[PDB]
């Protein structure tokens, strides 16, 4: 195929978070990491909550505050729109500007183990919140207040919004949701037991994952392959092979039928999911093994976090733009 030249491709920054001086760092690595969509933000997450941001490549820290209290658990996941960010936790939902100052707050009775989000029909003034539980809550993001319940016999690990809202179970189901009344349209059985990762773009639906969950005595096992389904046609696709065993996955936002594939050693492969003898390979590695991955709106720029608490950014040693 091809190997990626190190003239487009090196370490750009790293930062710990949690570090040892950290108040979390008793309570592991980072839970999340996101890619901002503006002021050229990374933001990572921890298991107790704190929220913290850094600026460009180098990973400059800037803002870091807690969003829900600590007996809540980890961040669950990030959303940005113009305003500013919204923070999911197991039992609530926060909403801040990026400089930190609180917009809104948001703690339902309904709101027991929370694990993702998504927007939803309309832009980013609505979204959709659901977790590990047989509700789901719907949000106004103006207005800061929820908006009404759902019941759902699935639970949720992964949610976003593309064509439809792509919602992974936490059975390695996925279910494509109509946008406007939340009803099935269709279900995909992607992987034998657990998602690992989704992500969709508004052709594509893909998820890393694997055959056996994580037991007590038995370690989780990832499949070598990124599945792949068709949002256009409504029908899943071959397979793509991924050898290192896939772990993470981004549709890459320029190149329409691409993906990023990462593996738990921070082996990535760019890979056109309609041709996968065309794929570029490259290598980060990473001190630890990688838990979290995300691709900045540009491309340009890759984010990963590992199990020894640091976050890279890895991209071209030229100038890079996480958000144009
Ligand atoms: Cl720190």
């Amino acid at each position: 195929p091809h190997m990626m030249d190190s003239r487009d491709w090196t370490q750009l920054g790293c930062v710990a978070y949690p570090s040892p001086i950290h108040p979390d760092y008793h309570a592991g690595p980072a839970s999340t990491i996101a890619f901002d969509n503006q002021d050229e933000l990374l933001w990572i997450g921890t298991q107790k909550g704190f929220a913290g941001s850094f600026i460009g490549r180098e990973l400059k820290r800037f803002t870091a505050f807690r969003i829900h209290p600590e007996t809540d658990g980890p961040l669950r996941q990030f959303l940005f729109v113009d305003k500013g960010v919204i923070f999911l936790g197991s039992r609530s939902v926060y909403m801040a500007a990026r400089s930190g100052v609180p917009i809104w707050s948001i703690r339902h009775e309904s709101m027991q183990d929370l694990r993702a989000m998504s927007f939803t029909s309309k832009g980013t003034s609505e979204i959709l919140v659901a977790g590990w539980q047989n509700k789901m809550l719907v949000i106004d993001v103006n207005k800061g207040e929820v908006v009404k319940e759902l019941p759902t016999q699935d639970q949720y690990s992964f949610l976003k919004m593309s064509r439809y809202i792509c919602a992974a179970t936490n059975k390695g189901t996925v279910n494509i949701l109509d946008p406007i009344t939340f009803t099935i349209k269709k279900q995909w059985q992607a992987h034998g037991a657990f998602i690992n990762d989704l992500d969709t773009s508004n052709d594509f639906i893909v998820t890393c994952g694997g055959s056996h969950r994580q037991t007590h005595n038995t370690p989780a096992i990832l499949d070598p392959y990124v599945k792949v389904f068709d949002l256009k046609n409504m029908s899943a696709m071959n397979p793509v092979p991924f050898a290192p065993l896939a772990a993470h996955v981004r549709m890459h936002p320029r190149m329409l039928t691409t993906a990023i594939v990462v593996n738990q050693a921070g082996q990535i492969h760019v890979t056109d999911l309609l041709n996968p003898s065309n794929s570029q390979v490259c290598y980060t590695q990473p001190q630890g093994v990688v838990l979290h991955f995300d691709v900045s709106r540009t491309g340009e720029g890759k984010a990963l976090a590992d199990n020894k608490h640091n976050t890279y950014v890895w991209g071209s040693p030229n100038k890079i733009q996480f958000t144009e």
